[PDB]
């Protein structure tokens, strides 16, 4: 059971209920690195940039190929830092590499000397039958040998999604965090990163509309950043409504959405309003063990009456971004996919 | 120390903190009448109608002659009344009548069998010298034998407003109730009950304004009024902030206020915005000893800030309406009204 502590009381709170301690870094963007190491040189397999942040298991976010934000320039940074690992280590085969980043600082999750469940999503969008190769390479054969030496980078964009089983076990908290729950994945495929976003999205069984009410209900280190986020749905001719305290911040920006109630203060509140149909978007941020087990109710109702939510600013934008894509527009074929690389 | 209490808590509530137990008409339009009897006949001198209701003291009221929203069915009631208890306790010169009206029903609240603090408005209103006919009628003139028979209505409005002596003590609320505490009076001449009101608001030396933003916080009884008259603000080009609860209501009815904080929800708060300079107006209601004890700070800041502020909705309307007119368009000597008069 991994949980984040936010301060000192937090500490001993968790501790009851309950040892490795770790800085959370707190508003970093998290990157998986899956490459290959025959001893000789490293082929970078690819580098997926997470649209949830750290704090969010790497099985449970979304995740774009190539990287729809990261700078070459960080990039590189761990581009050099795994090739860095790779020989250090010792690694005949495959591998991943899990970073954080931060500050334009990347930090070092985790290693895993092994293949990664993101090598299949990787060599389909890479056309680079990953495994093939490690395959090969662990027997012998070295990466040099096959003719595979270079690192792939598509013309198009490639974004894996996940599925939760939430809805199976209605019981639980329909809510992102470190631990992982999902249990499959889909993987979209646009020109744009806000196609592939919006094909991984309705590949993933997402209820989305592109019409309607929004909900904005965000945590304090959220407040800032929604602003833009509610800008982008009211550009899309979303309705708003938001609590109290997203309100404030809303309107001091010059936006005045519909003040909504929570449970405990009055109706109608949240729950009536999702459960009547009120909304086809929430976007609803929480940050601490109590909190979080306050406002479940939104989250559970949310999930109950199959209305579209996020659980992370990070998770919203691609929404947003999305909105603006038409994931029936067109298709492509793998075979045509690869084609186009050259 | 005269209290309004509205349950068994507050009663008691008082009983500690502190006799007379009279129901309370709540939503009501009060009324004053001045009148002479010659003991052959009564004349009626003034009906007027204040703009706060009832529980706001006659003396602190601003009020119009002619009535503004009584009918004539419900004055002719009142003019009645007046009479019969004029010749049944034997006045012989000035009396004055206090009404309340609620659900077309008049209610007597109390008569002065003397001359009324609203004697000289009626007199300036009418071009009708009430204390010389009164006086004459003492001295053994009658009313008959003074040619002063017939109620005269102007064809104007006058409306008349206080001065409140707050400011003076910045440690009292600057709040309206059932005690008197202005210390003089204004009278507006108006073609219109809104000429004549904005007249009577700018000469009370109220720093209203045409434009801006208007803070509305208003308690639960005036929840739904409330509605029209930011719809009314909107009208006028104002923009508009809200409490809480008063958001809820406005975004129900299609207003989306800007919201703001009370004083002890944190900051961006209303003491900050009136301080900063935010409002132009400021509409505030609250009923009941503890609501009113918290709240104070509302007042408090909006008179220390010089922004306009009611704390009646009926008063509210009434800023409203004269929004629409021009207190500096036309001018008329008393000569001219007396003179139009016939
Ligand atoms: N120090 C940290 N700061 C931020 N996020 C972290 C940190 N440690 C772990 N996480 C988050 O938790 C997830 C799981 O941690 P990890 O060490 O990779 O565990 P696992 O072995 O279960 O895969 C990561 O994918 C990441 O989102
Ligand atoms: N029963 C009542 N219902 C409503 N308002 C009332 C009632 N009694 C008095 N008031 C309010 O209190 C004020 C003062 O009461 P009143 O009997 O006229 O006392 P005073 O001797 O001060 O003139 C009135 O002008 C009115 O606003
Ligand atoms: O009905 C509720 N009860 C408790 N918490 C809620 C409810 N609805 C939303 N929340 C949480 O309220 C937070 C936003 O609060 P705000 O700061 O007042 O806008 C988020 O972290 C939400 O999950
Ligand atoms: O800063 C404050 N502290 C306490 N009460 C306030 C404050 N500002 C406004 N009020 C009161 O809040 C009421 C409106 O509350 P609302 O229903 O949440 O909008 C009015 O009756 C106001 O007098
Ligand atoms: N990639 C995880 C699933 C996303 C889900 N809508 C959430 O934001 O909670
Ligand atoms: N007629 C009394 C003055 C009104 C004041 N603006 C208030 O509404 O409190
Ligand atoms: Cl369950
Ligand atoms: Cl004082
Ligand atoms: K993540
Ligand atoms: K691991
Ligand atoms: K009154
Ligand atoms: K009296
Ligand atoms: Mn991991
Ligand atoms: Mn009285």
């Amino acid at each position: 059971a991994m949980e984040i502590v936010y301060d000192e009381a937090d500490l001993r709170r968790y501790f009851q209920t309950a040892v490795l301690l770790d800085h959370f870094l707190d508003d970093a963007v998290e990157v998986d690195v899956d490459a290959i190491c025959d001893g000789e040189m490293v082929l970078i397999g690819g580098i997926m940039e997470h649209i949830e942040q750290a704090g969010v298991h790497s099985g449970d976010s979304a995740c774009s190929l190539p990287a729809y934000t990261l700078s070459q320039e960080i990039q590189d940074v761990m581009r050099q830092q795994v090739q860095k690992l790779a020989f250090e280590l010792q690694v005949r085969g495959l591998m991943n590499v899990q970073f954080a980043v931060k500050n334009n600082e990347v930090y070092l999750i985790e290693v895993n000397p092994r293949a990664a469940r993101t090598v299949p999503f990787v060599s389909k969008a890479t056309g680079v039958p990953l495994a093939k190769v490690a395959a090969r390479v662990m027997a012998g054969k070295s990466l040099a040998e096959q003719g595979v030496t270079k690192e792939v980078i598509p013309p198009y964009y490639s974004v894996k999604e996940v599925v939760l089983p939430f809805n199976k076990f209605p019981g639980v908290d329909p809510l992102l965090g470190p631990e992982m729950r999902s249990t499959g994945e889909v993987m979209g495929v646009g020109r744009t990163f806000a196609e592939a976003f919006a094909k991984a999205q309705l590949g993933s069984n997402s209820t989305m509309k592109k019409h309607g009410r929004a909900l904005l209900s965000v945590r304090e280190g959220d407040k800032e950043r929604v602003v833009d986020l509610a800008a982008k749905l009211l550009k899309q001719g979303f309705e708003l409504d938001a609590t109290h305290g997203t309100a404030i911040v809303l309107g001091e920006a010059g936006i005045n959405p519909r003040l909504v109630n929570k449970v405990h203060e009055g109706r109608p509140h949240i729950q009536d309003r999702i459960k009547n149909g009120e909304y086809t978007y929430i976007i609803n941020t929480t940050s601490g063990r109590r909190a979080i087990e306050d406002s479940r109710v939104i989250r559970r109702s949310a999930l109950q009456y199959k209305v579209h939510y996020d659980t992370t600013l990070n998770g919203g934008f691609a929404t947003a971004m999305a909105l603006n894509a038409d994931a029936t527009e067109k298709v492509i074929s793998v075979q045509e996919m690869h084609a186009q690389i050259k």
